């Protein structure tokens, strides 16, 4: 259905894609099956868009952008192509992705799948998958879908919280544990983050082997923790509170604050092989996993 | 007016509205009288709008918007998916309003701002995310100073400086004009937090940050000022029936609250309009 | 080309300016040769646009706008023409160009060829060659612009030296030394401290006809441009060790100071009103 | 018994004193009854020692000291009459102690029963009661001195400890108290102190009928309440923790963080005439009631 | 030597001890030989000096003073009164003020015109109103130094610097010798305390100041070494039986502590002078 | 007058020296005219005493230490020999139970507060007191309110410079021969002293200074060889104007403070008076 009021030049538009009053719709472009284009956007050539996707109005497709399947484009966001635009002188929005109400993204960037990029959020850098990104500049908020006894265990698997003894008298503070006992390993290796700018994101991975311990051990960040399918978030804020990662689970950590020290245990040495970075294979290497074990 | 560029689908539309060129607008939309819809802008079904609205281009008002009387809706404004926007509200250019959102009688929303949660009446709203930074239309040097609003009144108190420490004082009913039964304190208030919004029926109020700053609203139905309390010899006098706001706390600012009643929760009005009636009502 | 489905009353556009759909353009509207003027946008009657200006769609040019030579307006821009709703002049000069989706309140100049990021929301003036980004919008640089790690080195912007002084640490405390003349190329009549800057705040922006200036950052840092009508750049001062020399007829700009920051200036006169170019064409003519 | 290696030209040294040896006492000097004037000590003409003193070896008391009586100074003890020496009355008053190697600076007055701790320099006036240490001497407590429930009494008589309601959440923190219901008085004044040095004691006075209400609302401070028997001293650490002073209290706040603001509630204006200012007098008086 | 202007009542000296004039030394004392006890000093009953100690102009030893051998006590010296041992070797500054009841380490230094509140550890250099421990007697850039210190390393880790912030790293037997089977963490110690003060038998340690920064004495029987730990990557070992103390923490610092073994309270030596022999021993194979 | 209750073995005392009882004075000594060594007082064999000296009860003068004239020891003052000479200028006051350090200079009138423990030279007219010393003052030592006063201090000035304070900022400005009276060679800063630090201590044959604490805290003495005061520079606005042979120091740094001078000349190490004797010498010239 191509409403009347529209100027569409193309000819690769899928069936069921309605195209509403005062779009126009450059030859070049390639939209798919089923996508509602709602009235006064526009899509230039160099333009593919994908199955089910939804445009609401005010919105600009430029040359170079890419909009897979199942992404929402909220009204009046807006994309760009050029860094520096100056008169007469590439982007991804992943599947399920979804781009909330009067944005800006700016241009060469990645929206991961199922990302929700806030109403009125300036987007600068790439969204990793499922993150919410709101503000300007835009900032990893929180994760799409995501304490005071001894050892409970998280929503996520195999991922266990722990309390460590604290003892409080005039002459200082001391908290201990014990590995095998308290932490589920022997470490082989320690390391520590700090000086971490409040607005970075830490880690985006998870580990075919390594075992991982944290423990926040002064000021405060956040961990998300995610198993493929269930994903949660904790304030790691005092010395004596700790979370156990098994390997084949994706942690990120953020929010750091300015005098945050995050020590992490590991049961292996160090191992650029052992990190799996890409969120999809991941998802895909975790099922394989629970397919034959279960 | 409407316009042969125009794509109108409501019969719902009054008197004297002007709606331009390539505006569509959906049968089920209802619109007042008056109103002028400017260019490239969107109006969906479920949508009543009042009389003498402008909405400027590039607006999209979708279902389960509400816009009442005198609203101005500024250029490329942006609302999303019940929100309310109430009478004579202006909202500011490139403005993004999240859904289920109230916009309070008079309000401003300025230019850009990302409005995350209710608005106020006569609250002036900006930024990502929007906060208050002020009202629309809203000293201490003398012992006693009266406020343009109804009844308040401003003190300094007695100060003495030297080397070992500082003290300052005032006596009730003398310098305060009341004898108080209770006090508060208020402490700990992140600075983004709007505090109060609301007026006494019967309770007198003396207020004195004792230390850090935080800024009072004072608002009798008519008259509002805003002033700064940040130091300890500084104190205001809140009548009975005086709307009052706090806000912009520094991090170390502590209110220190005197009131003529004990707590009754019984004893508050939260709804400036409410309180404006009962106000015009006793003059 | 002004398309068959764009709403034209204007009768003052200049040739091969092209006019694309659903845009509408009010009989007072002036509009230069070569121009690009994209679908869903609008211009109203008060209003000069000059050549080789390209205007993406979304944006509204209200009353009171004028928009000179070569400048570049981003898709989804939002001008506006009152401060209060319920007649102010704006003016985006020669070459800016305007990020996607920035806001402009009402009376705002836009310096020759600023860059207003993309979402920014401007609340004040920009000047040329600003890059200006955020809400509120600040600037965070200038177009086209480590060291102090020799005891004289000479900048691409003409006459502008960066010195690093002597340097004496020990455990009774620290000395730094400097000798005018010698080190520092003049011998001063004044000296002016600038300290409890906000950081968002822009000072100097100006070159002087006679007088010369040497800056020192004595505590905390902050930034400095040098600009010589050609050439730009930014230095950071972080350390008392660290001086930069202006001649005259030097553009200046001191900003991103630390809240602790205080700046020293060595004068060659003394202090003068009239010995100011405030003006930025002004100065880059001379 | 003056020992044969003392040099003693006193006559008026009261019975049962002990000298020994090696000490010069003047002619000038007077000493009571009982007291015991250690090895290697001095001491010149205009001088008077009460009964019962003990001065321990190696200490000197000049020309203006006057020592009352079971006084106890100890070894090394330095007294001073002159403030910028080249080449002013001290009194040390009743019961009070003076640890070993301290030095009292020309001038000073130690009240009764107060301890010098060892080694400290005593710049100032010391009161009664109190104990001082360091260089320079700092009060630091008195001698023989939770904010758990609601209302809780003291030691001190009618002095009552308070915990008030709070509340805490992501909107900020609220603590109340409400007059004759929490706290047993209606005010008719209030008054602030702040920017107080840490050095700095305050107070040191009891009202005749002022009762008076303390909140210490930012930062910490100690208050110390007496009631002429039984003295305790408390801490003021947050907004929710009050104590109440009847009239006829002692009270002293002192030790005050830099943050810190007291705030008093107190039943009477301001009055002068109201102050005791002397120890032993408000002694007497919350005895006489008694 | 007894002078003629001393009154000495007490038979109970050894040999060749001088005391000078104006001494006054009651017939309960008992001092050892070969010391020297100088002009206006006075000694008490219950007082048992030893051998070759000296005490300056001044100073009266009271009852319940013990002193040991080889002793220094300066000029001005005062002592209080529950019981004092000054034990063998230390040397007392000149106008220090000891308070009652009190313990001197062997060999520690009290700093003159001290004010000594507290016991004084072995080898403590102790100054100050009141005394503190600011060193003791005779007491890391490479990847791995070897101390004087028999046994104990100093090690640099692996650190990266960066936009996103920063890393360091250790692993577990190859930059530290041991797998530990226990961390703990000591924080919020006030500038004043002295915290250790302990050899393990078993126990290995390895200690790494995470924020702000302490000090770290080891003390191996024979050599002792102070060390500042000041940024995370710097790491510091102890193999059993080296004496540790940690002090001089700032308000910021966390001590992070790895340790070989659980948690054992019969693996601790707390007594010096228990430790240096048990020490000696060891060294005797 | 040696009392009979005295033990002195020395020949050298000059006349109507007072020699009291319990005294010890060892063969070697030599004390000039007009003393009063108090009871209960020792002193040793090299040791050299001025005239119109007093010394105290309980003091003792060990070898290596010489006392100039007219200096005052006080009660209980104790001086030490091993951690060399000791030497305590003319006009000096030590006051009483104080404690000096072995190997020290006090220099002339100075006055050493009761208690105090002397770890470091103390120059003259220094006024020391604590544990450990500091200067916290100089014997007989609303400024800044007008835009332009003078010091006792012979041609020193107090300036206070023009301030603008807005909602941009603040500035602060000031012009050579104009508010300050010379024009600059040289401009030199001063920064990170530890609050104990006591900088200067000099005078300038030539040069010319002018001083702004431009951050920070910092006071300043200036003598002019007879009359002498103390400033605190404590914002950007104030400054003090030394003229040529105006002997200066500047210490109580805060932590923060920054400390900027103008100089009339190049820096030249000879231009320098380092001895304040010496100083008040060419003063006279
Ligand atoms: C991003 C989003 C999902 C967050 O919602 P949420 O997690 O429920 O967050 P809350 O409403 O509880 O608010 C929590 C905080 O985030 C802030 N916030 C929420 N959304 C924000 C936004 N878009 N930009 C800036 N800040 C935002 C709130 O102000 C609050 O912070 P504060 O307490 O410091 O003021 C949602 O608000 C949003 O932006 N949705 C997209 C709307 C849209 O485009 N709809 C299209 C329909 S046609
Ligand atoms: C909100 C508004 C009323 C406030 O104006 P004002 O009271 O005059 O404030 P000022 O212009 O004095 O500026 C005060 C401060 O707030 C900032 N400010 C003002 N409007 C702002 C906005 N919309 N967003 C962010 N900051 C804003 C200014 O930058 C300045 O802060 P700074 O000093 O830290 O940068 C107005 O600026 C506004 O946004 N109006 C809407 C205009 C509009 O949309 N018109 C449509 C008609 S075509
Ligand atoms: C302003 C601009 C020129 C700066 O780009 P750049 O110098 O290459 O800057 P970077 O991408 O390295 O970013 C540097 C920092 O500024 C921030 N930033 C960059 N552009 C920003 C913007 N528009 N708003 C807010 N922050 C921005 C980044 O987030 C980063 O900050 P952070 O580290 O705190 O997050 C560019 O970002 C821009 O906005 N260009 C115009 C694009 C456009 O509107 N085109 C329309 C025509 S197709
Ligand atoms: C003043 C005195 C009574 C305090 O004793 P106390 O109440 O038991 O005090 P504590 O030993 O519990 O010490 C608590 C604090 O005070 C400090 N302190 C105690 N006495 C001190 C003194 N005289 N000088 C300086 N500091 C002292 C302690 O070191 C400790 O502080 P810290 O924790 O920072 O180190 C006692 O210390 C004293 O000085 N007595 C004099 C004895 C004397 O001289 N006798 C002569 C008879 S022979
Ligand atoms: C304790 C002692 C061993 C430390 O000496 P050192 O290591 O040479 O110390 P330095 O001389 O290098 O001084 C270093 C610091 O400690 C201080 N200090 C030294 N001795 C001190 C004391 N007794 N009390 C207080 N502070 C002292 C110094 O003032 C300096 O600190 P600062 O830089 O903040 O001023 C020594 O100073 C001492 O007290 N010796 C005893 C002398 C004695 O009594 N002899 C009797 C023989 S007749
Ligand atoms: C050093 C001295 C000359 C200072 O006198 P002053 O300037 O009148 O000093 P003030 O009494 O006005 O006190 C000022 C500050 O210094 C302190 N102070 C004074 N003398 C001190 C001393 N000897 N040790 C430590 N602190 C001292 C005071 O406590 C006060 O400090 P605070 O406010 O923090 O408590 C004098 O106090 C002194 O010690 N005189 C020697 C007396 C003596 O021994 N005489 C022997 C002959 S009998
Ligand atoms: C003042 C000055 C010092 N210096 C160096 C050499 C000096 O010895 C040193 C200053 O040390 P010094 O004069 O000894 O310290 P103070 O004056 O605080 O007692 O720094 C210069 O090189 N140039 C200068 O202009
Ligand atoms: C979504 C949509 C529905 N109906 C319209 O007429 N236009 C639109 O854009
Ligand atoms: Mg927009
Ligand atoms: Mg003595
Ligand atoms: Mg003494």
């Amino acid at each position: 259905m191509i409403h009347k009021l529209a100027d569409v030049q193309s000819q690769n538009i899928g069936d069921n894609t309605k195209v509403w009053q005062f779009c126009v719709i450059l030859a070049g472009a390639v939209i798919g099956r089923n996508c509602n284009i709602c009235a006064n956007s526009l899509i230039e050539n160099d333009v593919v868009i994908g199955d089910n996707v939804t445009i609401k109005s005010g919105v600009q497709i430029w040359d170079g952008i890419h909009i897979q399947d199942d992404v929402f484009i909220g009204p009046n966001v807006t994309f760009t192509n050029d860094k520096q635009p100056r008169s007469k002188i590439k982007t991804i929005v992943k599947k399920g992705a979804s781009i909330g109400a009067n944005s800006t993204i700016l241009p060469g960037i990645l929206i991961g799948e199922n990302a929700m990029v806030g109403a009125g959020a300036v987007i600068t850098k790439n969204v990793p998958d499922n993150a919410i990104v709101i503000g300007n500049p835009g900032r990893i908020t929180g994760y799409v879908e995501a304490f005071e006894l001894k050892l409970q265990m998280s929503k996520v698997k195999g991922v266990s919280l722990h309390k460590f003894h604290l003892v409080n008298d005039l002459r200082g503070n001391l908290s201990v544990g014990e590995f095998e006992k308290d932490i589920p390993f022997t470490p082989k290796r320690y390391f520590t983050v700090f000086g971490v700018p409040n607005k970075e994101v830490r880690g985006e991975h998870a580990h075919k082997e390594c075992k991982q311990f944290l423990i926040c051990v002064s000021g405060n960040c956040s961990v998300l923790v995610d198993d493929g399918e269930n994903r949660e978030e904790y304030v790691l804020d005092s010395i004596d509170k700790g979370i156990y990662l098994p390997p084949m689970t994706w942690g990120v950590q953020y929010k750091y604050s300015k005098d945050a020290v995050l020590l992490v245990f590991a049961s292996h040495y160090y191992d650029s092989d052992d990190y799996i970075r890409d969120y999809s294979t991941f998802k895909q290497m975790r099922q394989n996993l629970e397919h034959h074990h279960h």
